[PDB]
RNA sequence: GGCCUGUGUGCAGGUGGUGCAUGGCUGUCGUCAGCUCGUGUCGUGAGAUGUUGGGUUAAGUCCCGCAACGAGCGCAACCCUUGU
């Protein structure tokens, strides 16, 4: 099951992954072959896991949670704002503080604060 | 009974020792800029982190990027005197 189709999906750019001097895994189910020492996206894992992420995410997001928009690039700043102030939902701008997401009882108190 | 005369009984007192038994008080490094805690992450553990690195300051005073986020006792300042 798709969502939707492939050439005006293709419009704008369809084979990206980065540099060659860097890559560490072992996955050869998902490592192809050498043209130009860089490869493709890949199409099997793209249709599967669409679909499996669809049935039970949803079944999950039924189940009913809720997410930050924590957005820092300076690339999609205003463009993740935009779409924030549209949803309505909170947001944060510029920095991953370490050690909050354990240590929440005193950000509890950081809100207190506030 | 106030009171003081004695008798002794409880005694009362020590500038006699331990300041290395103690408290209190005080000088000192030093009015030098630091010294710690929370909860966390790291480490088997002693412990680290924060408090590293630049600008910057009379100073852990301040800014910027980061396993740190936060805070206190400090440095500043409301005190006195002088200066209009």
């Amino acid at each position: 099951m798709a969502v939707v189709t492939m050439k005006q999906l293709l419009d704008s750019g369809a084979h990206f992954g980065h540099q060659t001097r860097r890559w560490n895994p072992k996955m050869k189910r998902f490592i192809f072959t050498d043209r130009n020492g860089i490869y493709i996206i890949d199409l099997q894992q793209t249709l599967t896991y669409i679909d499996k992420a669809y049935e039970f995410v949803k079944e999950t997001v039924a189940h009913g949670g809720t997410v930050l928009f924590v957005g820092t690039k300076k690339q999609a700043q205003e463009s993740i704002a935009e779409e924030a102030t549209r949803v309505g939902m909170p947001y944060v701008n510029q920095r991953w503080l370490g050690g909050m997401l354990t240590n929440f009882s005193t950000v509890h108190k950081r809100l207190q604060r506030l």
